């Protein structure tokens, strides 16, 4: 799981 997929690195988080 990537729970910090987007809560770091929001650049590459569109699909959150």
């Amino acid at each position: 799981v990537a729970r910090g997929w987007k809560r770091k690195c929001p650049l590459f988080g569109k699909g959150g």
